[PDB]
C-alpha cells in the first residue's frame, strides 16, 4: 500500500466500508474496532489491525472515527488521551450539531484538529459519485485532507462551524422524512381500492412528485426574501384540496394522522389573514 | 370543422379547455354561470349558447369543469332532460364519492359518464406533461378519447367512476408530505442563518431526487407484503429520529410535522418488527 497512510476507528457497516474504499485506493489502512474480530476480513485484503487504540492513533495522521453515537467516540477518546495529539480527527459517527461541538471541545483540549463529517449514502454506495459527504469544521483542516478523503464520495464542505454538518445532514434526513410521510399516505389510499402500489408509485406518483421537487427552489427563494407571495397556488387555494382528502382517506379507511399537521399549520395561517400568502409562510411558523 | 363539444364552466381551467379545442379545430359551444366569461371565447371562434339545455343539444361530448359536486349538480338539475344519449366529461374535482354520486344521477337520466382528474395547472393544458386521469366506463372512453387527447396525456384508471378522483387525491397527499419535509428542512437550517436557496438547490433537491426513485423498491415491498430484513431497518430510523427531535427543540424548531411518522416508526419497533422497512408503514394507516 503506497498512499498516504488512514487508520479507521469502528468497523460496522459503515467504517468497515469505509476501509474497504481506502485500501481499494492504495492507502497504508490501520483499523481498530472494539470487538476486534471484525478486523479479519479486512486484514485479508491488506489492512493493518491495530491492537490498540492507541497504536491505530499512532500508525496515521488522518484517524477516521466511524462508530455508533458521540458517547462511543468519547469512550475511544478518552481511552488514550495522549494519543491524539497532532492528528486530524476526521468524526464520521452521527448525532446533533451540539454532539460535534463538545467531541471537537475535546480534541482541540489534547492536541487534536477536528472535522465533522455527515454520510448521505448508505455502505454500498461509499466511493461513488453519487455519494455526498458533508463536511464541517476549520477550513485548514479540511483542506489537509480533502483529496484523501475524496475517495469516500463527494466531498461538501458547509462551513467552519464544527456542527454545521449534522445540522445539514438531520435537515436532510427530515426533507426525507416527509417524503416518506406522503408516499406512505398516498400509497395507502390506492391500497384501499386494491390498486397495486407499484404502477401508481412509477408511472403516477414519481412523476408527480418529480414536477413539485423542482417547485422547492421558488419556495427556497421566497423563504430567503421573507416575500410569501400573493394569490396563485395561495394558502386559500390549498385549504381547498384539504377537505376532499381528508374526507376521501375517512371513506377509505386511511388515518389521516400523517398529513393532518401541515393542514393545521395551513389553516392557522389562513386564520391569521395571511390566506393570500403561498407555502413559504410555513417555515417561519414553525420556527422560534 | 372538427367534431363538436360544449364545455360548461368558463373559469381558469374551462377557458384553457375550449381555448385547446378551439386550436383544434373543434366546433366548441361554451356555457358559463357568469356569461361575460364567455366573451373572450366567442372572440377566437366559440359559440356561447344561452342555456344550459342549448349547450348540451349542440354536442355529444360535453365537458363540465365547474368548482364543486354540488356546482355540477346544480348545472345537470337545471336541465334534466337535456343530457340523454350524451357523454358527460366531468372534470371537477371531488372525492370519489361524489364521482359516483354524480355518475348514478347522470345514468338515471340517460348520459353516459366519465370523470377525469386534472394534475396540471390552466396553461399547461395540451402539453404533453399534463397527465389527466380519467375513469368510467371503458366503452365510453374508447369513443371520446381521440378528442379528450388534445387536452393532455390521457391516464386511464379503471372502470369505477371514483377511480380518478382517488388516484388525484392520493397524488395530492404525496405532495403534502413533500411539502412536510421541505418546510422542516428548511426551518432547521435557516435556524442556523444558512440561506435555503443554496441548500436547497445543491443539497435537498438532489437528494429528494435519489430518495424519490427508493420509492419504487419501497412500492415492491408492500405489493409483496414483505418488508425486508435489516438494511435500512426501522431500527435503523428509529436510531436518526432521536438526533432529529433533539437538534430540532435545540434550533427552535417545532416537530409538529415529523413527529407523526417518527411514532408509527417507533410503534413498529415495540410491536417487535423493528428489522422490516419503511414499506410496512402503509398497512399501519389502512383499517
Ligand atoms: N449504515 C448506514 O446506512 C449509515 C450509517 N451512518 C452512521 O455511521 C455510524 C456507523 O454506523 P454502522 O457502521 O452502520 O453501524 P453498526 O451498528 O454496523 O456499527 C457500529 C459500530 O460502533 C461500534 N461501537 C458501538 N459502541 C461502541 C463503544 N462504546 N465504543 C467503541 N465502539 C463502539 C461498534 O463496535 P462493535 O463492533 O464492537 O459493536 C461498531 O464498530 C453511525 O453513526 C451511523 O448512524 C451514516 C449513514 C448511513
Ligand atoms: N386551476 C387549477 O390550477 C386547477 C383546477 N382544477 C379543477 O378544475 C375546476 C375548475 O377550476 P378553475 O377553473 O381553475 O377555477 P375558477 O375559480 O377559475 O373557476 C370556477 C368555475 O366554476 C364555476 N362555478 C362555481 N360555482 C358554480 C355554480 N354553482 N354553478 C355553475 N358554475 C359554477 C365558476 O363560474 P363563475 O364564472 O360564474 O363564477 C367558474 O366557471 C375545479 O374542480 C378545480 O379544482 C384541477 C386542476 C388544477
Amino acid at each position: 500500500m503506497a498512499n498516504s497512510p488512514v487508520s479507521v476507528f469502528g468497523l460496522g457497516a459503515m467504517g468497515t466500508a469505509l476501509a474497504t474504499q481506502f485500501l481499494r485506493k492504495g492507502h497504508k489502512t490501520t483499523v481498530w474496532n472494539r470487538t476486534p474480530a471484525k478486523a479479519q476480513p479486512l486484514i485479508a485484503i491488506g489492512a493493518s489491525h491495530a491492537p490498540t487504540i492507541d497504536s491505530a492513533a499512532a500508525a496515521s495522521s488522518l484517524l477516521i472515527i466511524c462508530q455508533l453515537d458521540k458517547a462511543s467516540v468519547m469512550q475511544t477518546l478518552q481511552q488514550a488521551p495522549t494519543a491524539w495529539a497532532a492528528k486530524t480527527i476526521v468524526d464520521l459517527t452521527n448525532g446533533t450539531p451540539a454532539h460535534a461541538r463538545e467531541t471537537a471541545d475535546w480534541a482541540l483540549a489534547h492536541g487534536a484538529r477536528y472535522i465533522h463529517g455527515g454520510i448521505m449514502a448508505v455502505p454500498f454506495m461509499i466511493g461513488q459519485p453519487d455519494a455526498m459527504i458533508l463536511y464541517s469544521g476549520p477550513a485548514e483542516v479540511f483542506e489537509g485532507v480533502k483529496d484523501t478523503l475524496s475517495v469516500l464520495g463527494t466531498n461538501t464542505y458547509v462551513g467552519e462551524d464544527v456542527g454545521l454538518a449534522s445540522l445539514h445532514d438531520l435537515a436532510l434526513l427530515s426533507g426525507m422524512y416527509g417524503l416518506f410521510s406522503g408516499f406512505t399516505h398516498a400509497v395507502a389510499l390506492v391500497q384501499s381500492a386494491n390498486i397495486p402500489a407499484a404502477g401508481f408509485v412509477a408511472t403516477q406518483l414519481i412523476p408527480w412528485l418529480t414536477a413539485m421537487t423542482q417547485h422547492l427552489n421558488l419556495l427556497a427563494t421566497q423563504v430567503d426574501e421573507k416575500d410569501y407571495g400573493d394569490g396563485g397556488s395561495s394558502l386559500d387555494m390549498q385549504a381547498k384540496a384539504a377537505p376532499n382528502i381528508l374526507e376521501a382517506s375517512q371513506a377509505q379507511g386511511v388515518s389521516v394522522e400523517l398529513i393532518q399537521p401541515i393542514f393545521k399549520l395551513i389553516e392557522r395561517r389562513v386564520e391569521e389573514g395571511k390566506g393570500s400568502e403561498g407555502l413559504a409562510a410555513l417555515v417561519g411558523m414553525i420556527m422560534k
